Parts: C-alpha cells; sequence; structure tokens
C-alpha cells in the first residue's frame, strides 16, 4: 500500500436505511439520520452488534413498535474514496478502521493544508415489521 | 419504488482531485475539499463543460502550472443512497438531478418529523500535466 | 447520426482484471486474457450477472484461492471507436449491444469488400479477496 | 509507475475513421481498417508526419476519391489500460512508445504465463473532401 502520511483519527459517521416487510403509512422515505457514532484510530475496531444497537435505538424514536428483523447490508464509505468496504451482513462481524492517508483540507485565511479528521461512513439497511 | 413525495430541493455538492501525469509531491493524498455547486430542483441538469469549468477554476488557484489532460470520473452519491452513478466517461455529458423521496430529519427536542433538503455530491478526477512537459506529445 | 447500414452481428469479446484487496506478487501485471463471450445482434442483451460469472470463473482457473470482492468497472470499447461506454457500477446492470454502421473491410487475399463481424470489447476490473481473510470485516 | 518487469516489443497499431466534411450519403462508415505500424522498443517514436501518411493512404485505398482535410483527434490506447495518451491535434507531435509492464498471457496447452509483445492502438479521426 503505498501509504505515506498515515491518518491519525478517523469520525466513524452512522446512517441507516429502514425497509418494512410489510408495507405501512407512517413509514415515510427519505430519513436523515446521520449521527456521529465516535472517533477512532487505524485498526480501531467497531462490531455489528454496536451497529444494530444503534439502528434498534434510533428506530426506537423514527418508527415506534417496529423491531429490525434481518439486516440487508452494511457498507462502509472511507473518505471519498471509491473503492468501500462490504460487511457481511448475514452473521456477526467486526470492522477495523482501515488505514488511509491523512485527510486535510485548505486554511481559508493561510492558504495552506492543513489536517483535519478522516470520516467513515457507515450505512445500514434493515427489514423491519410493524410490531404485531 | 415509485417516488411518493418527491424531494422539493436538492444541493449539489462538488469536489474534484488532480492526479499528475508524473509523480508531483505537490499532489497531497488526502485532501478534503467540498462546495455547493448550486442548489436545483430534480430534472435539472449540467453539463460536463460546466463541470471542467468548475474544475477548472480550482485548479487555477491550487495547482497553477497544470493544464487539465483527461477526465478519470465522474461519480455521483445521492443522499446516501446505496447506489452511485459513474456519468459517461469520454465525451461532453450532462447530469439530470436524480428524482427521489424528500429528505426528512427528526427532533431530538419533540421527537416529530421535519424536512431537509437534499443532497448530491458530484466527484471528479481528472489527470494534470505540467505546462511545458508532454508525455508523448 | 442515423445509420445508413446497421450491424448484423456483433462478436462480443470479455477481458477482466483482478486486484486483490491486500499486496500479493502472483498477480503478475500485464495479464492479457481475451475470450469471445458471444455473437450477437444489435439490441440483444448482456447482464452483469452473466458477466461475474465469467469472471469467476476466469478467476478459479488463474488465481484459485481468492474470490471477487468488489466490481471495480465495466467499460466497453466498440468497434475502434474513442467513445468507451462505462456501465453501471453497484449495482446489477443489462448492457445492450450499441446500434452502429456495419462493419467490412477489403478482404487482402480475395481482393474484394466482404462484410465481417463488428467488435464489443467488455473489460472489467474485479477487487479479489484471498479465500481465508476477512477484508476488514 | 512502479515498472518492474518492464515489456520488451510494442506493436503498434493504427486504425483511422474519416468522416466526410459535406455530409454525402455514398461515403460508407463502418470500415475496419486496423493496420500493424510496427514493432517498437520503449522510446521509440512514431510522428504526426508519419501517421499522416498511414492516413493519406488507407484512405486511397478505401475510400479513394477523397482527399484528408483536418485531424479531429489522435488518441493512443495502451494495452487495455483506462487511461490514454491525448495526442495534440492542432500541431506536429511525435510519440514515443510509453514504458509499461510486460504483457503475458496463460498458454493453453501448458497452464502456463507466457510473454507476448504488448500492444498500442493509436486511432485518429480526420475530416475529409470529396474530390472535385
Amino acid at each position: 500500500k503505498p501509504i505515506q502520511n498515515q491518518a491519525k483519527s478517523v469520525d466513524v459517521e452512522y446512517t441507516v436505511q429502514f425497509t418494512p416487510l410489510n408495507p405501512d403509512d407512517d413509514f415515510r422515505p427519505g430519513l436523515k439520520d446521520t449521527k456521529l457514532l465516535k472517533t477512532l484510530a487505524i485498526g480501531d475496531t467497531i462490531t455489528s452488534q454496536e451497529l444494530l444497537a444503534q439502528a434498534q435505538s434510533i428506530l426506537n424514536k423514527t418508527h415506534p413498535g417496529y423491531t429490525i428483523y434481518e439486516r440487508d447490508s452494511s457498507i462502509v464509505t472511507h473518505d471519498n474514496d471509491i473503492f468501500r468496504t462490504i460487511l457481511p451482513m448475514d452473521q456477526e462481524f467486526t470492522y477495523h478502521v482501515k488505514n488511509r492517508e491523512q485527510a486535510y483540507e485548505i486554511n481559508k485565511k493561510s492558504g495552506l493544508n492543513e489536517e483535519i479528521n478522516n470520516t467513515d461512513l457507515i450505512s445500514e439497511k434493515y427489514y423491519v415489521l410493524k410490531k404485531g
């Protein structure tokens, strides 16, 4: 891996899509629920159990009653990179923060390159059943 | 999935990345610089000649001395939609703001629904040439 | 750009390249593996699932101990034309043999101008995983 | 470009597409004229003057009665790579066979790797004129 400056910290953000296997009304599509999970270092871990708990928590306040049934998909988008990390959506797993080049952005006042936290976006899709 | 409630507005974000034909230390990997390009409505278009202008003006301030040489890729990500769309490869094209459901947030105070704008991230990669040099030209 | 003499048949060539998610020497760069998938008429379809099957079968015979992990790119070059077609990126797709002008030569030996089959070359890049290890997952 | 095993030889191929200036209906498009121009070593050259000659010449054998008017584009495709060399069309130039990794293919009867010449495809487009 032609890696020069290795990233220092990665902000891990979360987002989940809920699709019911029983069409209803309260299920308004287009929900933006992106939250900052935690800030981690390369190598650090994130479990599939944590992610679900997060997905379940969210659901508790975005679509009361319903309960997450089966995991549809789990993808990790790393700093606008094209290649993404595909997590096994059909068995428990553990995600390790991927190594990468340190991110940075232009300092508006100076015009020089300044370091900033790297980003990871974990997008999950779960199938839910209207709690009956 | 027939768009029930069509999205009202979509803020199109733009980000480019330039790769020199010859390894140049000046090009630091990991630059994050996104900018609102324009808030369009569904069906609204955006030509590649325009995206090029946007990339060109950015090359003028970040990498003076280089010329845009060849477009590598143009990929659009829509509001966390898992499917991204790669635009045409070797010719001019035009992007049509993809139809989608209106984005809605939440209330950490109340717990009710609350509409917010949609996002389209147009990400482009080009190859640049240092003014002067030439691969085989 | 109306077509004067539509192409009757087009030979669909297939080529794939594999990139392991983790550094490996066995993956000698410069590999050339072009096979005739099939001969179709304009309008015929070629699905991605069918392309993946070709790629998987070729992986199993050139780099067993690896599985396909993610499709990088699907590009089609049509009869020496400069504009290539990139197929969809993260989703299944169906490519329709692009409509074009009947190909023809000047059959050196015979002396006469004979119609020959047109050509589509579908080149694909896939990221592969050494059967036995988790990428990040 | 970490060029470990550098290519030994490059079959430089040439193909030219003609579009008549004045929309002509009797001009049969769809002609395939790819011809092996040469076998070269990295660094070897080919000039636009030479490419123009191959073009004019192929034009006289295929669409006799037409003359080259303007050079619209000169592109170079290297062994199936995505990145292509875009030659300057409004000025004379000279092409140098690009450095690259050795091309090989799996020999069907032995199951072993064999070195084969790498390939360059130089594609050109020209506007042609109908004589008289």
